[PDB]
This record gives structure tokens, sequence and C-alpha cells, in this order.
């Protein structure tokens, strides 16, 4: 049974609600982005209309084989009418194709659903600037003040400088980057670019990347592993055994691996600056955990919400425990009292 925080009142609409069977009274199913916890239940046998971005629609068609007749892609930043209701899709600054959705209810209520997002001050000059929002369905992933991490720009600067230094010292070092979903593509693209290489990967991952409208992509990726000195592997393989085994397969082309695990937040963020991050090393293998987040930090979240001044907030993440729920509701009230709405 579909939970309440996935239904939009006064509409026939649900958001990221594909794992509950046919939802009573749902006439349109919105998908905010192509991450498995959100698309869970879509497949080629789905026969209701799906509304989403062009990119998300590319992945539904090619990866999950959803039939074209049920995929309704919408352009960003454009007022659109769905089943008698005005909607706008906005960039969520999450993974490729990820959107927030503004719903203009027939009774005059305005609702913003963030999907997954990383709040940014640039959002204060989108189409959100122009009108009041009554209800906010908020990505509360890191809604607590211990959740700090650097900008994405700082993290990429660290990774490029690290990779470039290592490979310039040793031209026989291989760089490996972990992945388990879309998002965070800048990590491996930035490093390949500084090294003058293409990124090598499996056919299945290359296929996924060909759906994402990245400019000049045919210039940056390849399935020819032998022509590439940046390789992508599944995240699960980014450990000493997995990497040793990979290094065996490269046929004595390489004698060292430098590997990156982009995580979200880890507790080593409570102590160590990005500048000061160090790898775990065993022999000729080193592994760096880097905190590349595609969700709001606590401070970025707070600033967006205090700018927006919603009358009601409904969290969409960390909803399963009373302690989590109580924690979030305390922060929302602090924010409201400090800013005066
Ligand atoms: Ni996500």
């Amino acid at each position: 049974t579909c939970p309440f925080y996935k239904k939009i009142p006064g509409t026939g609409f649900t958001v990221d609600a594909f794992q509950y069977g046919v939802v009573e009274g749902c006439t349109a199913y919105f998908l905010t982005h192509f991450h498995s916890d959100h698309y869970a239940g879509l497949s080629k046998h789905f026969t209701f209309p799906v509304y989403c971005s062009e990119i998300t629609g590319n992945l539904l068609k090619n990866k999950l084989h959803v039939q074209e007749q049920y995929i309704h892609p919408l352009p960003l930043d454009t007022e659109c009418i769905v089943n008698g209701v005005k909607v706008v899709l906005l960039d969520a600054n999450h993974c490729p194709g990820a959107v927030m959705i503004l719903f203009y209810l027939p009774n005059g209520t305005v609702i913003l659903h963030t999907g997954d997002f990383r709040a940014d001050p640039s959002m204060e000059r989108s189409l959100l600037a122009d009108q009041k929002v009554h209800m906010l369905y908020l990505d509360t992933t890191y809604c607590s003040p211990e959740y700090t991490f650097p900008s994405q720009q700082e993290v990429i600067r660290f990774a490029i400088n690290t990779a470039f230094e290592a490979v310039t010292l040793n031209p026989h070092a291989l760089v490996v980057c972990g992945t388990y979903s879309i998002g965070k593509e800048k990590v491996f693209l930035a490093i390949a670019d500084v090294l003058g290489s293409k990124v090598g990967m499996s056919q299945e991952k290359y296929k996924t990347l060909q759906c994402l409208n990245i400019p000049e992509i045919n210039s940056l990726i390849t399935t020819d592993m032998c022509s590439s000195l940046v390789h992508l592997l599944p995240m699960m393989q980014i450990n000493f055994k997995g990497l040793q085994s990979h290094l065996k397969k490269c046929g004595g082309k390489y004698n060292q691996i430098l590997a990156f695990r982009p995580t979200g937040w880890t507790h080593s963020n409570k102590f160590t600056r990005i500048a000061d991050v160090i790898p775990q090393t065993k022999g000729n293998i080193s592994i760096y955990g880097i905190p590349y987040s595609e969700h709001s930090s606590y401070l970025e979240m707070k600033r967006f919400v205090q700018w927006l001044k919603p009358q009601k907030i409904i969290p969409t993440v960390n909803v399963g425990t009373w302690k989590s729920r109580s924690t979030m509701e305390k922060y929302f009230r602090e924010w409201k009292l400090e800013a005066g709405y």
C-alpha cells in the first residue's frame, strides 16, 4: 500500500510509487529520477502514463524496456498541463535527469516535491522565485548538523590533482573508479580528461551512459578497456581482493592501482578536511574514499527552506523511526523561529 508522503492531494497523482501495484485513483505516475529505490516496480509490462524528464525517459525505454506509448517526457522550466493540472519540472542538481516538480492545484495551493536534490543558491532564481509555496515534500537525507561535506568543485579538484600526480610519477599506474547507479559521472570524466584518456567500462554501463545527453560523450567513453587508463568497475569490486584480481587481467600493462570510492558522507568528515584525506594502501594498491555528495548538506538544506518559507513540510527520507521524525520536526521549528515565517 502506497504511503501518504507519495500522494499529491487534490490530484490523481503519485510520485515515485511504482512498487505498490495499481494505486487507487492514480491517473498519472511521476518519476523524479532513475535511481532504483524510486523506480522499483517499473518494467516492460507497465501500462499507465509515466511523467518524467527526457533523460529519465531515455533510461526507461532502453534499460527497463518500458513501452514508448506510456513514457511522457516533459521539458524543464516550462509550464505544462497534465490531466487538467499545471506542472513545472525543475533541475534537482542530483544525478542526470533528476527533477523537482511544482504542482499548481486547482484550489490555489502550490506544492513543491524536491525528489532527491542538492540545494543550491541558483535555485533561488529559478521559476520558484515568482510565487508562494504552501507544502514542501523535502529530501531530508542529511537533515542533521553533523552532516558537513565540501563542495563538489573542491572534491573534483582533489581527485584530478591526486590522479595526475600519481600517473605522472608512474606512467604504468592504472586509475579505477567505482559506480553502482547513475550520478557522480564528473569524478571519472574529470580524471580521464586530465590524463588524456577515455574512460573504459562494461557494455551495460556504456549503454546507460549513452542515454544521458552528455555533450561530446562519444569523445570521453569506450568499451575498449585496452585503450583506456581510467577504468570503471562496480562499487563492490573496489577493495584489495577485487582490485588485485582486476590488475591480473590487464596483462602486465600496469604495476600499480589508484582507486576512488565516491561515497556520500562518512564520519571521517567530522574530523578531516578534504585537503588532508589519505588512502588505505596495501602493497601497490591504494583506495581513496572521497565525499562527493548529490544530496544537500544540513546547511544547504536549511538555507533553501528558510528562503522558500513553506507553510508545511513533509519529509520523504528517514521517515521510518520516531527518533528520526522527532529530530527533523525540531529542526524545522528552529528554522521557522529563526527566520520569522
Ligand atoms: Ni537518488
